[PDB]
């Protein structure tokens, strides 16, 4: 009555109108597709981390990738998909008029090519890569409850703030002319910035792993990495190519661009690591820089031209392979590996989007943007700089808020304190938490959750 | 001659019209795509149930799935697909007009927005899931030979009779008014109540690993769980978001449900898990309950408010969490478990479709439905009730009848007797039969065919 | 100026045309998810030849497979593409107007659907599929420094020429009419006589693996070799489904054919294994069938009838069976794999695809052939040999060049001589290469490159 097209709530009347009509169906299959896509990327992080790490994690992340993808699916249906695209937010956040996805359906999205139950499924995909990368960053003798919890709290405020600021339709960040594509900051330098919130306040210091004379390389598992590392690669043409919101052949330039700064990145860190090292081929830097430039590339994929994107993959690549170093400088590992690759390659291809966007590049679908330092538009850069440096403040100090709220919180705290928790050999010797003695995720019918030794 | 469109046979001469012309190009691309994340579905099984087994099984179900790809394939060719969708079919039953594929084209297949050919791509993937679910339950100790003629039966007259009257132009449970959105009575009922004829004919009695105080969970190998959910989750997105037919947003709504199904199912099997061993986190639990959610949304994703899609999660993940405790009570495990999730899933989602069934949904891209209860649709529960009651009877009878027919026939004996057939251990000792020593599949390049201690 | 559509350059002004307009975009939806298909075919192969191997390779190809991946992109965009599909070459080679992806937009590509950059990105997966199939037939005791420039050499004057001929505008074998759908020619018939260039050349002469009383089948890891025939035939639907480039029923047309072949080829093989073990039942063989039916079907799978496609499955899988043998003959085993199923597979299908191909399956989207046999067109059969022969000329013959010559330069050479080469048991006692002590690739950081004796 009339439920003609209103563009608002659920943007029509299924009874009167066909609400398809809206929208070009080639631009919605392949946002579907793309959201398919993302979604395996969840496993691919949780492989990713759980391959890389230098020490025996108790919590598989293979697993937890499953646990998040259940965690962050919740938490976007019950709030997160209302707080950052409610159509009636205001410059820093949304609102709970799609509370429990009330009233997501047909009105096209902030992306207008697409209608919001269609946006809804892609975004929560990258809400669910974003709680994988959180939950490997803080997995070392993490305890599971908590953990849910605080991914939970986590995406709410952290996530969903950084998100409406970057793609909400009065977000700060979009009103300024900051540019990035497909949400390099909500999810990148997002969570890289939450794991060093992490590493600093509950990761272990003065590490054995990363204390003195020690092997900056040594896997848990070099299958793991690869297998992750596909998936990643795999989902990203959907993560980056998606982001155009159409299916135009701008969505298919980002993916060329995506292609090739992986590969540049990968084949630089690896190159890095042979001059490094005296001429040794190293199998987890060779990983390590194909994410580097995918992540590099993530803000830039859909405006800069394709002979740049080769620079996306060799200056994130060189950068983060000296950021992991600061590991041994700090002697902490825990953390550490997800913010050197997501949180300073997210701000290093933050930063490098003003400098090589191009206007001729975003017009190809007829999205208007005034460019970068490839237009002469010097003041892009400055915008840049402000999302970045937002992302990074808002991100480090309201995890490190909700990390040191929940230790102080028996029942909450994250991560037992060394001095509380009981070793796994000793409960082996008690009946009732004899299941300790298998401590190998692969035969292990129970998480090896950790104990206080108070009972 | 004319050779213009009639809507039958190949649809028209390829010389004379563009057959292409009858279809939107983006329905027909999202339904491609769906047929290949369905195929990845197949694999998806054999992980699952390999990595789930509390017993060591022989034969490999990773592998398992490759060979029920290909036999399903070729049946699905030869007159599975005939059998199915030839639109001259009875109530009961298709027939033989497209053996071999003849004549499957162009027309517009029973889902007036695809072509046979590609609705034909689309459906057999649904068989060979099916066939290998199949497969997974009747694993144990199983002879390869006949475990290929079997499914090739099975297939023919347990899978198409169902999925004739679920999908057929003229199927009884089609005209009664039932719904299954995704053919959750084909493939996940069907296969279940099979694998209880497996259990309770075939089945080890008296089995030690479900005989007194053990464990519930003792998987095989939790990574191939894991990987098995990944691969289930990601190409469920087709199984389910394909069977609209369209580009549709029905078809992304689906695919929302499905994530939040799978989501609240994993969680709330881990939560019951934690409630009943008195705070354990399960490994097993989660992945369980997120294919629970799966197979309990799939009868209902295009029909029921999002909303309501959690209780499609919670529902099911309880009650298939107590389905598998029957283990315990009969003291069998062989193929318990496809039983459970599967068949007691199947029941469950398809049990509450006619709950939460909305017109309103189904109206998105114009199906018309009467509704369920959502919609003070009494009568539609009894439906559903006559669906699910009709799968499992002749799913039930007619593999038992198959199981014992082919039990009777020493060449085709799909199992053999614990008496007639000889230890892998004392096989090694015999030079023709020394390669039974590698009894791990990772190296063997022979399958460890069960032998007849007559020879 | 006026900026409007040329059909030749970046294809027109972006400020002035929208350059999407000239493409329906569900065709362009459907080569972008296929372009994502073939990518995950890199580790398919990777996997696949890792797995099967009957040698312990220091070199791990799965992870092989992503430098492979990085290092053919990087190919691709400085020369490769513009090689294959500058739209101004002679009838052997292109040119380097296109080089680093120069002008690279939206033009109607050689395959007038899709744009030049969409094309690009597909058919710059077909490069590195390729490339991981030369580097796993080159693998045993491969240096990685001379594998990598060894690689973009011969993507650029092996792979680049035969595609050329094969896709490219005025390429001869298009202008001949030699048919071949998918690019056996170029991926797989290439790949597999260069695999045969490296085994007579480099490879190991009284190969004690393939020495008198000895296994045909003796895998490394079957697990490996089942994920990568998973990755193979999911990714085919794209290799194969994507190379009508269209949206069109062909397309789908031709995954049944794809699908059909697969499952014959396995079957067919395991049943010959059967037969000729005296009644085993071969891990390896069915893999190694559904592969040989995939590339069988290739060059044919949108030009053959649906019932010819067992064709494709049955020859190619009872032919390479016997073509494996070849390694027993000669006492080689290294690269011989890849010759017996992508070399004698793609040499075996071309041929059929003369006599198999027809009209009326052609003429699905409008494409215009004189057919094979099939329309009693009997001249088909020498177009397809003339092919077929040059493809296996060019690859062997320059491949053997590239080899040598590398191999008379010392830091170029790519497999060391076996008396100027260190044992790894050897360079563990050495404190500077202490790290040789661990030859298991799982938990290395480092490749265990070959080093010569002589520091
Ligand atoms: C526990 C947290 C309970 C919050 C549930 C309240 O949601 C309400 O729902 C309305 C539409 O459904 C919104 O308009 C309104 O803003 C919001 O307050
Ligand atoms: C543990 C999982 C808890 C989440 C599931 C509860 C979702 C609450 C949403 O409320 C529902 O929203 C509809 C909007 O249309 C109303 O019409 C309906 O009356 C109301 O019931
Ligand atoms: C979706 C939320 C699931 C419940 C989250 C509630 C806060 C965390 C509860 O976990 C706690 O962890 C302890 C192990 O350290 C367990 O001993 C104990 O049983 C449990 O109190
Ligand atoms: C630390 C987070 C800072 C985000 C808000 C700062 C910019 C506010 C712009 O207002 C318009
Ligand atoms: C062994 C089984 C052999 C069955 C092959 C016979 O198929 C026949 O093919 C016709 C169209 O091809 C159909 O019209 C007809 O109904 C069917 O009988
Ligand atoms: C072991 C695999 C056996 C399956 C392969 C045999 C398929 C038999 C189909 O018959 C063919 O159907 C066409 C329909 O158009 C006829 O035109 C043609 O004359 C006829 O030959
Ligand atoms: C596609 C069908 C393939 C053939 C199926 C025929 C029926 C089963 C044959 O397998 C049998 O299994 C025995 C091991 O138990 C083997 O010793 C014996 O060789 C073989 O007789
Ligand atoms: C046990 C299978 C029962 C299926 C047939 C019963 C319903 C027949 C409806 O006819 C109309
Ligand atoms: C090291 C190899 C350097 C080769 C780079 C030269 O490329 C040139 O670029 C032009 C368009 O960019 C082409 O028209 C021209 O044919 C080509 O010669
Ligand atoms: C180690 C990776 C080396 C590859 C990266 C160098 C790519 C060289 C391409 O040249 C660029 O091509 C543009 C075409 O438009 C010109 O406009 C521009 O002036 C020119 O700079
Ligand atoms: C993208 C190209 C990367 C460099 C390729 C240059 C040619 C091969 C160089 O590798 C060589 O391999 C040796 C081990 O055999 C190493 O000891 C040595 O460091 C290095 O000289
Ligand atoms: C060995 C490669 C042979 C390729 C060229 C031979 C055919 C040339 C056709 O000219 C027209």
């Amino acid at each position: 009555m009339s439920g003609q097209f209103t563009g608002t709530g659920t943007g029509g009347d299924v009874f009167k109108v066909d609400l398809n009509e809206q929208f070009d169906r080639a631009d919605m299959v392949w946002i579907g597709t793309a959201s398919v896509l993302v979604w395996i990327m969840i496993p691919g992080v949780g492989l990713l981390y759980s391959g890389i790490s230098r020490k025996k994690h108790a919590l598989s992340l293979m697993w937890a990738a499953l646990m998040a993808a259940c965690v962050a699916a919740f938490q976007w249906f019950w709030w997160g998909y209302s707080l950052v695209f409610a159509h009636n937010g205001s410059v820093f956040l949304g609102t709970l008029q799609n509370f429990c996805l009330k009233d997501v359906l047909g009105a096209p999205s902030i992306v207008k090519t697409v209608p919001d139950i269609l946006f809804c499924l892609y975004q929560g995909m990258f809400a669910a890569v974003t709680a994988i990368l959180m939950a490997g960053a803080g997995c070392e003798r993490a305890r599971l409850g908590p953990m849910m919890v605080f991914l939970f709290i986590w995406l709410t405020v952290v996530y969903c703030p950084i998100a409406y600021w970057t793609w909400g339709g009065n977000g700060w960040l979009v009103s300024l002319g900051a540019l990035d594509f497909a949400g390099g900051g909500p999810v990148h330098e997002n969570s890289g910035f939450a794991a060093l919130a992490y590493s600093l306040w509950l990761g272990k210091r003065h590490d054995p792993v990363a204390k003195g004379k020690v092997p900056k390389y040594k896997p848990h598992s070099v299958s793991s990495i690869v297998m992750g590392t596909i998936f990643l690669w795999f989902g990203w043409y959907g993560f980056n190519g998606g982001s155009t919101g159409n299916s135009s052949m701008r969505s298919w330039y980002a993916c060329v661009n995506t292609n090739l700064a992986a590969a540049t990145g990968g084949l630089t860190w690896m190159l890095v690591d042979w001059f490094r090292t005296g001429g040794k081929w190293s199998t987890v830097g060779l990983c390590m820089g194909a994410i580097a430039g995918l992540v590099g590339i993530t803000p830039a994929a859909g405006y800069v031209p394709v002979y740049t994107s080769v620079i996306f993959g060799i200056v994130p690549a060189i950068i983060c392979n000296f950021a992991v170093d600061l590991k041994d400088l700090l002697q902490i590992d825990d953390g550490m590996d997800v913010w050197a690759l997501h949180g300073v390659g997210g701000f290093v291809g933050n930063f490098m989007t003003g400098l090589f966007a191009a206007d001729y590049v975003a017009m190809i679908d007829g999205t208007e943007i005034d460019g970068g330092w490839m237009n002469h538009h010097w003041k892009q850069l400055g915008y840049q700089l402000a999302g970045s440096c937002a992302v990074a403040a808002w991100s480090f100090t309201v995890t490190s808020i909700i990390l040191l709220a929940m230790d102080r919180i028996p029942f909450l705290r994250i991560r037992l304190h060394e001095d509380e928790e009981m070793l796994g050999t000793d409960l082996a010797q008690i009946g009732e938490y004899a299941y300790y003695a298998d401590d190998d995720p692969e035969t292990n019918p129970y998480v090896l959750e950790p104990i206080r030794s108070t009972t």
